[PDB]
């Protein structure tokens, strides 16, 4: 019985019970996540920038079952085109917008990649990938406006792909914690 999340921790809660077991029903998870209405007071600890790129800050690790970590984004910064590693992706804007590139999985000859759709998450907005549907770039397109989302990511991964747009090779990348739990990580 999904309920809507009052806060930020409430929508902790629930996710442990959705992933309690051993699959993943998407369309809860993402209906549970859009409807809890981000609050910047509850999520403030976890907003810590970088001037120049964005970071990724650990919020829950899910008991073992999934990453739920902010994403902030100063203008401007954007991510590598990248897949993720088997597990299910759900983005929710917390504040501001994010432009979402998606591309299909490249063949072997080395070709330009050329996006296949691109659009607009706007606040409150969860989207979802998986590499079946594809691969994508994420950015924050503002000159005036950091964006920051919520990212939950099961199960849990710690590297990723990063591909060269002008020819589809793909180098493994480490992802890096900022920060894990409020406190900054070096
Ligand atoms: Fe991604």
């Amino acid at each position: 019985e999904l309920l809507k999340p009052r806060t930020l921790a409430d929508l902790i809660r629930i996710l442990h019970e959705l992933f309690a077991g051993d699959e993943v029903n998407v369309e809860e998870v993402q209906a549970v996540l859009e409807a809890y209405e981000s609050n910047p007071a509850e999520w403030a600890l976890y907003a810590k920038f970088d001037q120049y790129r964005y970071t990724r800050n650990l919020v829950d690790q899910g008991n073992g079952k999934f990453n739920l970590m902010i994403l902030c984004w100063g203008e401007g910064h954007g991510s590598s085109i990248h897949d993720h590693t088997d597990s299910h992706c759900f983005l929710k804007l917390l504040q501001g917008n994010l432009k979402e590139t998606l591309f299909d999985w490249p063949d072997k000859k080395s070709n330009e990649m050329i996006k296949k759709s691109e659009r607009t998450l706007r606040e409150n907005q969860c989207a979802y990938i998986n590499d079946s549907i594809g691969l994508h770039r994420v950015e924050n397109v503002s000159h005036t406006e950091p964006a920051v989302s919520l990212h939950l990511y099961s199960p849990p991964f710690d590297t990723c792909h990063a591909f060269d747009q002008r020819t589809g090779h793909k180098n493994k990348v480490t992802m890096t914690f900022h920060s894990k739990f409020g406190i900054r990580t070096p």
